[PDB]
């Protein structure tokens, strides 16, 4: 095929474009927004739903919903709006002409992948499609055939060990804590300095505070003490409406939830201990090359100082007789998409698409025998 | 010592008294009022501020300011008048002798608790003090150690899940909608029957209408349809000056803003979905016992029919396989003060006070290590 | 003496009682749990650690730890709590007074048996004690002196060939796969139907889903084809909180990990191949009588159909010329404790105890010369 789509149908943000390009043609919020107020002006574009950057622009009059929660599509009537928008509004393709790579977290419900397959063949009529694991696509962007990938988006953090191009599915870890839970935790702790952000539209203002100002502190208890001898670690943000909020230790106490999940009251290992536990579930001879090829992917891996702390923490867990290396590239915000754009372009991948002809003789249950 | 004080300095109404008493010694509006008109009579007790029942009595010539908004003290020089009035006028104590239990809503600004601590030790010179969460105190009055507490006052509604004595602070919810927002909404919908209530003194008249006549409809659309075949659900109230107002569906459409916050334009879950979401944020093993111990507290829970509406709605959200029970005691107007009167009286609590000697070696920051 | 104790301190279930009783006096989870949330109800039985049925009862607010992993005591400070609980809280004996039969898996670390001896003689001051192999104790409960015991608990599966009362230790097999690995795989594969169990208390919900509903298929690929023409093999289970989960092929696909360990990603023989390998490591004359006397033991041997799958699988490996019989008593859940109660009650065993004198002249190293 000349061109195929790769759609990274992520939680919170969707990345889309053509296989063989080096970056997404489109990136926009994975949001559908609906009016919450009385419409009074006739003779106007009174539209019953907005999606992506349209919903983000009009958000003061909208309730904003994400159809994807924790990497699982929880609203299919609105996920069809996000895929319709993706194909017809800023890729501006005919889906009937282009096969599509699609993207999923490990350990998802099987019904998610089946219903994602059924919609692509029966609503969008694609020639062929395939659903790929986000952490396998991250090694394609990095150019590896071995590494443990820590992929962390808006809804899920997951670890996938790979060695010599074989995955270890018994050692895959999933953690329902990534960018949305950090945004919600920042809304919670910003209340303690006096700022109430409570609506779905204000949740997007706090996501921008988090992205602009938050960081991961190399030693948290020393940083907490450094912020008690105050004013040096503080920054300020200017809200829509032009009011300013000053922000202090909540600037690094927020991303620490990744390393201390008990801040959001959940009982789990932190992301450093989840990467270590996943390496220690692997066969002993591969562990040396996994510690040396520790790949980071996805937007929740974009905090300043997170790779320095991930190296510090895996180095304290692992035996000191060997070298941990953290491979967090500057474009890792898109490595799942870039690696899907590599996979969908390979000549040896063109045999692996599920085709329309192969779906309509096997039903949506085809997707489990033909995809990892 | 034989007595501590306990003060529930809530929005709208202060409750004050001695630890181990059965009910508050003093209960009065959390109001300061100042003359809005020209004094002309020389040779009189002409006075620059009135507080509590003196403000409420003289209100026809006053502008009334509540110094607490949404559970946050917004006017500290008037809050010092309210604590001065509390201690010296109708408790008629000397704060220098009595340690005082104070009370706060969850998810408050930290500056509120610090400045309240500072006033208690540096302005009122108390021997010791503590700040307790209003919903944690409500279980002591109820005699539970497990339950989800809906507390709803004049300024704030909040849900605190507790199991076997442990709070789950991830599952705590705060909603900035309670009895003041329902008074302001009743003022607004009374305009549509042709009564204009607009001054701060008239807000008290509409608060008295809300207290005497309003109730929660068990099924709102059936009660709207009932009141449209009118005159059966209508009641009358006699204003000061003796003019009678007749009031109809606005009588139950006011309390319905607790279940439908969109009536006052705010995008949030009603008190039933806020309680159910707080139970569902808790660990799966405790939910069965939170549903059976759903405790209601504060004056905004005093409406006729709210326990029945709230049981009906949590029963519709919960799985049909188990028994929701709602514990709305008749003294729940005071269950925060009654609970604080138990707590301050316990022998095993006497280690927990912040003492003056421990404050003046740690500053007002002490209240974040000794209090929840 | 009148009575010894016998304590089968297994992984995740501790069985305890007196020699000559017909069944364990006490059975409880081999668990210690500590609070993970914040204590707010002052003046109550708040406590820093719960053990056994207290921990299993309060588990919604606790993180639950097992101090035995794969038959090895990994946390001695919490194993001392379990032995203290066993003796004082529901045997309610004086350990100073009764000699104790303890129990162990074969091919354990020698430090496990030494430290277990040292704790018994110095923390619990016992008169005398012994450590017996769980599989040898399973033959006493069966009335045999020859058989091969397949014992499978929570932590470890092991085969021990015995002929005319002599063990063949070169033919002993150990397999660090049993009931916990099956629970942890059921948590993994329930995720693919959309139920996410992840906390240490949700591991106890998935353990009951496994115990109530899981079973062993006689022909796995035929049962998989039977569950694909669905609904006949599905069952439903009600969780705490009253939600119901339906479960289908994951019902028999969980126990198949015993026959296909590659499901949990480990390279090993199944329990049938391990039993056949253990028989084939024995001398050629004894094999006829081992095939006729396969003894099932421990709780992971309790699935419906496991004895029929096991007899079908050993019959396919063994020569067709001779009788495979598998002996699977309904009391096999306790046969290690039952046969420990027999051993501890024999008049000929009363000279085989390690005594306090014989320990305190030889150190904890005494246990290697006097036990198996
Ligand atoms: N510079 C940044 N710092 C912190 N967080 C970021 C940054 N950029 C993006 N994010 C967060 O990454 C999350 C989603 O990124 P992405 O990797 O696209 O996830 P998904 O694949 O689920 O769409 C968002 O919640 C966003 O807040
Ligand atoms: N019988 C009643 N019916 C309806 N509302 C009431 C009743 N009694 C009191 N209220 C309302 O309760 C609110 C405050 O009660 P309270 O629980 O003391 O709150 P706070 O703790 O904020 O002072 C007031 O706004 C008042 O209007
Ligand atoms: N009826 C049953 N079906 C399946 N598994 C069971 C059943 N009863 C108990 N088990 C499992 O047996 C395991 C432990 O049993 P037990 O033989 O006491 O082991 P241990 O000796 O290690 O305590 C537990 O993991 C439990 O889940
Ligand atoms: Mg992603
Ligand atoms: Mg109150
Ligand atoms: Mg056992």
């Amino acid at each position: 095929e000349t061109t195929a789509l790769v759609c990274d149908n992520g939680s919170g943000l969707v990345k889309a474009g053509f296989a063989g390009d080096d970056a997404p043609r489109a990136v926009f919020p994975s949001i559908v927004g609906r009016p919450r107020h009385q419409g009074v002006m006739v003779g106007m574009g009174q539209k019953d739903s907005y999606v992506g950057d349209e919903a983000q622009s009009k958000r003061g009059i909208l309730t904003l919903k994400y159809p994807i929660e924790h990497g699982i599509i929880t609203n299919w009537d609105d996920m069809e709006k996000i895929w319709h928008h993706t194909f017809y509004n800023e890729l501006r393709v005919a889906p009937e002409e282009h096969p599509t790579l699609l993207t999923e977290a490990p350990l998802n419900p099987k019904a998610n992948r089946e219903k994602m397959t059924q919609i692509m063949f029966e609503t969008f009529n694609v020639p062929a499609m395939y659903v790929a694991i986000q952490a396998v696509l991250s090694l394609y962007a990095s150019g590896r055939t071995t590494g443990i990938v820590l992929d962390s988006g808006d809804g899920v953090t997951h670890n996938v060990p790979i060695y010599e191009g074989y995955a270890l599915p018994h050692a895959i870890m999933r953690l329902d804590l990534a960018g949305r839970d950090l945004t919600d935790y920042l809304m919670k702790i910003l209340t303690e300095r006096g700022y109430s952000f409570v609506t779905t539209a204000e949740r997007e203002i706090v996501r921008d505070i988090k992205e602009k100002l938050c960081y991961v502190a190399l030693d948290f208890e020393n940083e907490m003490a450094t912020a008690a001898s105050s004013s040096s670690l503080e920054k300020s943000y200017e809200l829509p409406d032009g009011q300013v909020i000053t922000i202090g230790n909540e600037r690094f106490r927020c991303p620490e939830t990744l390393f201390q999940p008990s801040f959001i009251g959940m009982e789990s290992a932190g992301i450093h201990e989840t990467t270590y536990n996943s390496i220690m579930k692997c066969d002993i001879d591969i562990r040396k090359d996994l510690y040396a090829n520790n790949v980071m992917s996805g937007g929740t891996t974009m905090y300043p100082g997170i790779a320095d702390r991930m190296q510090k923490e895996i180095t304290a867990l692992a035996p000191s007789t060997m070298k941990i290396k953290i491979i967090a590239p500057p474009e890792r915000k898109y490595s799942v998409w870039i690696g899907g754009s590599i996979l969908a372009s390979l000549s040896t991948f063109q045999q692996m698409w599920i085709t329309k002809q192969e779906y309509d003789e096997a039903g949506p249950s085809i997707v489990h025998r033909k995809c990892f």
